[PDB]
DNA sequence: CATCAAGCCTTCCTTCAGGTGTTGCTCCAGAAAGGGTGT
């Protein structure tokens, strides 16, 4: 169906996780069902789901964005965007002179159409590693191209299946190259991380049109962009 | 190459002419007596 895509400009940047602790720890004490919506917990304990989550940090140049998946996600982003938005301002007006928030909003429709040819899509950090196991699949490139194929893959599905539209199933992607390695750690000050790609290039028959996200740690702001900039980019 | 804009208000009829003159029926609905004249 559609996405919503909201931006929270500070004048100054935060990243994706850390602004997901900040507006865990700020709205804490109050309107424990925002939060539950928010961090797409389990409606009885703090555990989060283990189904898609529908709303997701992002990165934004001056501040921080949203991403709400479905009807469901854009009305929790719905009712949750103006105590967010109060609660950023009532935390940089209690210290120094006050800054002012300035907000965007974005309805992005998703769409899929399969196309004989092949077509280019370049991820930023995504993350690929999570057991022993993929590592072991990482070592021989003959064993990690198949896994990163059937990741994307999917993931594609995943997310097709969890807006609630029809995906055709004779996708044939493709993994031609990557930039960088590196790890990315879930708390501050941590000796666990995980591995992830970052610029990794990847090749799909079909063509997207709207957001789309990839591989693992998805919510914490993770193997996302938009496929509508990258056609036709510029 | 994707959205975001994807109007808002208020006007939203007014007076007046809004008939005049005529026409406004007519006629006949019988049969015999007493003359001709034409066959």
């Amino acid at each position: 169906m559609f996405v919503k895509q909201v931006f929270f400009d500070l004048g100054a940047r935060i990243h994706a996780d850390e602004a997901r602790a900040l507006v865990a720890k700020l709205l804490d004490d109050t309107q424990p069902g925002l939060v539950s919506a928010l961090m797409n917990y389990m409606p009885a304990s703090k555990t989060s789901k283990t189904e898609f989550p529908l709303v997701q940090f992002s990165n934004f140049n001056q501040g921080f964005a949203l991403l709400g998946f479905g009807e469901v996600g854009a009305q929790i982003l719905s009712d949750a965007t103006p105590i967010i938005h109060d609660a950023m301002a009532k935390l940089f007006a209690s210290r120094g002179q006050g800054v002012v928030v300035q907000v965007s909003s974005r309805d992005v429709p998703l769409s899929c159409e399969k196309r004989p040819y092949g077509l280019q899509y370049t991820v930023a950090k995504m993350v690929v590693q999570k057991k022993h196991e993929h590592r072991e699949r990482l070592a021989n490139p003959e064993t990690g191209k198949v896994f990163l194929e059937g990741l994307f893959l999917r993931s594609l599905e995943r997310q097709a299946a969890a807006v609630g539209m029809v995906l055709p199933r004779d996708l044939v992607v493709s993994f031609k190259g990557a930039e960088r390695v590196s790890s990315v750690k879930l708390r501050p000050d941590s000796t666990l991380a995980h591995g992830s790609l970052r610029h990794a290039v990847f090749e799909v028959n079909a063509r997207l049109g709207g957001l789309w996200s990839v591989g693992f740690l998805l919510s914490k702001g993770f193997g996302h962009i938009n496929t509508d900039l990258q056609l036709g980019q510029g």
